[PDB]
């Protein structure tokens, strides 16, 4: 029964409880439901998510199947990959569930479009390796073979995901109608697809002209009348929530740095070795942690979260001011 409360076993129910009492705010700290969850902080975070908006009832969903396939999807993150782990993932389900729960965007998405876009969120990185596409491209890796040099990793991430309903008791969308289905199906792959940063500009341009031809309802919502605004904004929703850590508290925020840093080394390392050029932030003699917080800030997540201020405005006002006090203080920290 810590089981059928919770994701998971913890034998810590009481501290898991107390961290998951943040579930809907911004400020969680999945760090802790990793610690109080026997580190499974996905399992437990998309069981929380799923029964605070009642998704195991709409969509006649067992506890069963639901726990058994998250499990198995979280067994396929490696736990030895630094940043690109099981953590992340819980960590941008749950930014998603957030954003899902933006007041301008009350009442505007359909169960099944919420459904996508947390099982989205959840099965965007699994089983990356903890490289670039460019290294599997470089390195003629399986991978790479299998999907031509073109979105290697999240054509892979994909494919696992759904593989994974097919073992035994895993089917959770065994009873959605076939359309339902098909639907959800074309929402998740355009929404995993959408977080390849070769992408980034296409999404931010298409997120600047709904900002520009905006409409909003007497009742204060926004008026996303056609299946493309939406699945627009959606794709939008997962990437802020994937680049969302520079938003976050600045205990969290530091923790994010050094673990993708971390990740980055790694496979600097493996550049070093077999005699490649070492990609950009992967040198650990060279790269300045300081300076590359502040650039990509400066050139990709405050120009994301800034027009997706725009578009829910003022309703990210707050995540808006800390992007901006974390980027100043890492700002601050660069020497000379
Ligand atoms: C916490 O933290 C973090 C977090 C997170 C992150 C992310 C993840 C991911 C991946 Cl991995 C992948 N995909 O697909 C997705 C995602 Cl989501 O990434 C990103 O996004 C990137 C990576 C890479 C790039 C591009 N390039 C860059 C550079 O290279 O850069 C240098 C130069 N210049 C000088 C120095 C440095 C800076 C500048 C850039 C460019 C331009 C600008 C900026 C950046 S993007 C980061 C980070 O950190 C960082
Ligand atoms: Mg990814
Ligand atoms: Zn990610």
């Amino acid at each position: 029964t810590s089981i059928s409360r919770f994701g998971v076993n913890t034998e810590n129910e009481d501290h898991l409880a107390k961290e998951l009492e943040d579930l809907n705010k911004w400020g969680l700290n999945i760090f802790n439901v990793a610690g109080y969850s026997h580190n499974r902080p996905l399992t437990c975070i998309m069981y929380a998510i799923f029964q605070e908006r009642d998704l195991l009832k709409t969509f006649r969903i067992s506890s069963d199947t639901f726990i058994t396939y998250m499990m198995t999807l979280e067994d396929h993150y490696h736990s030895d990959v630094a940043y690109h782990n099981s953590l992340h993932a819980a960590d941008v389900a749950q930014s998603t569930h957030v954003l899902l729960s933006t007041p301008a965007l009350d009442a505007v998405f359909t169960d099944l479009e919420i459904l996508a876009a947390i099982f989205a969120a959840a099965i965007h990185d699994v089983d990356h390796p903890g490289v670039s596409n460019q290294f599997l491209i470089n390195t003629n890796s399986e991978l790479a073979l299998m999907y031509n040099d073109e979105s290697v990793l999240e054509n892979h991430h994909l494919a696992v995901g759904f593989k994974l309903l097919q073992e035994e008791h895993c089917d959770i969308f065994m009873n959605l109608t076939k359309k339902q289905r098909q639907t959800l199906r074309k929402m998740v792959i355009d929404m995993v697809l959408a977080t390849d940063m070769s992408k980034h500009m296409s999404l931010l341009a298409d997120l600047k002209t709904m900002v520009e031809t905006k409409k909003v309802t007497s009742s204060g919502v926004l008026l996303l009348d056609n299946y493309t605004d939406r699945i627009q904004v959606l794709r939008n929703m997962v990437h802020c929530a994937d680049l969302s850590n520079p938003t976050k508290s600045l205990e969290l925020y530091r923790q994010w740095t050094d673990r993708i840093m971390e990740e980055f080394f790694q496979q600097g390392d493996k550049e070093r070795e077999r005699g490649m050029e070492i990609s950009p932030m992967c040198d650990k003699h060279t790269a300045s942690v300081e300076k590359s917080q502040v650039g990509f800030i400066d050139y990709i997540v405050h120009p994301l979260w800034e027009t997706w201020a725009d578009l829910v405005q003022p309703d990210a006002q707050d995540i808006l001011d800390t992007l901006e006090d974390n980027r100043n203080w890492y700002q601050s920290m660069i020497p000379q």
